[PDB]
């Protein structure tokens, strides 16, 4: 009946064939402005009920609406002010007030920036009763932000094979994903044209991230009064460069700085969308933009705009981006097709990367980590970590500790691989409470109760290691390695490994190497004692230093490495 573009029939055929092998729900991530509306269409052509296309936002769900029925084709819409021609666009509230309208045969459910059902109830009641009348019900989502530093994954299981959620996350699966990169290549959506030398630029190089990967608020405004005289020179050549540009978006750090960046702005040619604005004017400077009405739009939750709007071609960045996954979605916001763009400008007033084509690792960042590539010396995944590489472009360090792979066996088996970058014992995670199944069962002990046992021995030395030296000899029966480990206030204590025997070699690879290598899975390569030497570089030292007493000197017996406690 339509004719679809290549990524959205193979959107469509990744859900058949998902649901014709799977009950569970299964989330799509296309850009956006990636054209959804064919997709529903021909999913719906071929639903044996109706569809039911889910938004927690009327104006998307208006939008949805708008864009299939110019499609030549009729809906329903639910929202706040006909006929049921198979497919029904709906918000979440105004579906949970609606039900008996909704008790006929419902085979799929499509629920649009899915990422937003994690943020409550109403939508859960509509879960619960249309499982209720439709037990097999389908669940399709779509999303461009499946991830949000702080929040982690929409989904597990990634059909590329890389596992992102864990067991807790809302979609078991995600089967279909449209990069921007092929968008932009394609000519599908605007491609972005970002200013690389500019006038003066923040300096957040200095704040401190949380636990979450995300700065704070707090943090972020004492930094901004410290740069607050910068601050009119950055919306001047905002301004400059609006002259010819017909909609600007700002994405300012917090609430305050927002309103500063409107206060230095032309009065009503802007406007500041907060977190807390009614939803009577929210909507009001909704349809003042979208119409061209005013030109800068402020803005400070991102992740909180459906005003998309597609005439907009310059995105204004006053806040430096944790993730690159919150890059790409801002830039993302000004890439939409429309009649006469011929580019999006990107100017980034913070100190922000460029690659909207980046891995996006998924957890935190040191503030130095870039993305890098390690394969897994058990199945072949190429993994995305944190690390450091060289000038040249080789590995100084990396800092992921499991494979990320999965793999399905004959019988349905779907297992995530089990190999182990940093393991802690005979080889369960770094933060294993109980062994899966080795030293066994048991309970594994917690490095700061060891660490205070072993302060309650006087016949035990417990260094807070701050480095370690290395030192080499032989003698009659071959080569031998010396280690040293220090404090920061000159207590030592050593170890001695010798390097002969090939015995010897696979001792030292497994006591010494493989725990104290930066770049664990890529082998370190030596032949004698010099070659150690010369690479410990590559070497880390114990956070922890646990001796005993063997006889007259100080026998080491533990070493703590990647600490987490408050010892
Ligand atoms: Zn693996």
């Amino acid at each position: 009946i339509f004719t679809l573009r290549p990524y959205q029939q193979e959107a469509v055929d990744a859900t058949l064939n998902h649901f014709r092998r799977h009950k569970t729900p299964a989330v799509i991530v296309l850009p956006t402005g990636a054209g959804k509306s064919l997709v529903i269409a021909e999913l719906a052509r071929l639903a044996r009920g109706r569809v039911l296309v889910l938004a927690h936002v009327k104006e998307l769900v208006a939008q949805n609406h708008a864009k299939y029925q110019a499609l030549g084709l009729e809906a329903d819409i639910f929202a706040a002010g006909e006929s049921h021609g198979k497919v029904v666009f709906g918000s979440v509230q105004s579906v949970a007030r609606n039900l008996d309208a909704f008790q006929g045969e419902f085979s799929l459910l499509i629920v649009d920036e899915c990422h937003r059902i994690g943020d409550e109830s109403q939508y859960q009641q509509i879960l619960t009763h249309l499982t209720k009348v439709n037990p097999h019900l389908r669940l399709l989502g779509l999303t461009a932000t499946p991830f949000r530093l702080g929040k982690g994954w929409i989904y597990q299981f990634h059909y590329h094979g890389m596992v992102r959620g864990d067991e807790k996350a809302l979609f078991r699966d995600c089967i279909y994903e449209l990069p921007l990169r092929y968008m932009i290549k394609h000519g599908y959506l605007t491609p972005p044209e970002r200013l690389d030398m500019p006038v003066v630029q923040y300096d957040f190089s200095r704040l401190q991230a949380q636990s979450n990967g995300l700065f704070s608020e707090a943090d972020l405004n004492r930094e901004l009064k410290k740069q607050q005289r910068i601050t009119p020179h950055i919306i001047s050549q905002i301004m400059e460069f609006a002259a010819t540009r017909k909609g600007v978006m700002i994405f300012a750090a917090t609430v305050e700085h927002a309103k500063e960046i409107v206060g230095l702005l032309p009065a009503e040619d802007a406007a500041l969308i907060t977190g807390d604005t009614p939803g009577a004017e929210r909507d009001v400077l909704i349809e003042n933009f979208k119409a061209q009405r005013f030109r800068y739009l402020v803005n400070v939750a991102v992740l909180t705009t459906g005003f998309d709007a597609p005439h907009v071609d310059l995105i204004a960045i006053l806040r430096p981006t944790e993730s690159v996954s919150l890059y790409q979605q801002i830039v993302g916001r000004g890439l939409r097709l429309a009649p006469g763009k011929t580019d999006c400008l990107i100017l980034d007033y913070a100190g922000n990367p460029h690659d909207l084509y980046a891995p996006e690792v998924g957890t935190p960042k040191k503030s130095d980590n870039v993305p890098v590539q390690v394969f897994c010396p058990a199945c072949g995944f190429a993994n995305t970590f944190w690390g450091k590489t060289t000038a040249d472009g080789t590995l100084i360090e990396h800092f992921g500790r499991r494979c990320q792979g999965w793999f399905e066996d004959d019988d349905g088996h779907r297992e995530q691989c089990d190999f182990r970058f940093r393991f802690k014992n005979c080889q369960c995670n770094a933060e294993n409470d109980i062994a899966a199944r080795r030293c066994c069962d048991t309970v594994l002990v917690d490095p700061d109760d060891m660490l205070k046992a072993a302060l309650r021995l006087k016949d035990a030395l417990v260094l807070r290691c701050s480095g370690m030296s290395l030192q080499h000899g032989h003698d009659e029966k071959g080569e031998w390695l010396k280690i040293t480990y220090y404090d920061e206030d000159g207590a030592d204590v050593s170890e001695r490994f010798r390097l002969q025997t090939p015995a010897q070699r696979t001792a030292f690879e497994q006591l010494f190497i493989r725990p104290h290598t930066r770049t664990p899975g890529i082998p370190l390569r030596w032949i004698t004692a010099a070659d150690i030497l010369a690479q410990q570089a590559l070497l880390r030292h114990p956070d922890f230093v646990v001796a005993r007493m063997k006889g007259q000197y100080w026998q080491v017996r533990e070493k703590v490495f990647d600490y987490e406690g408050r010892f």
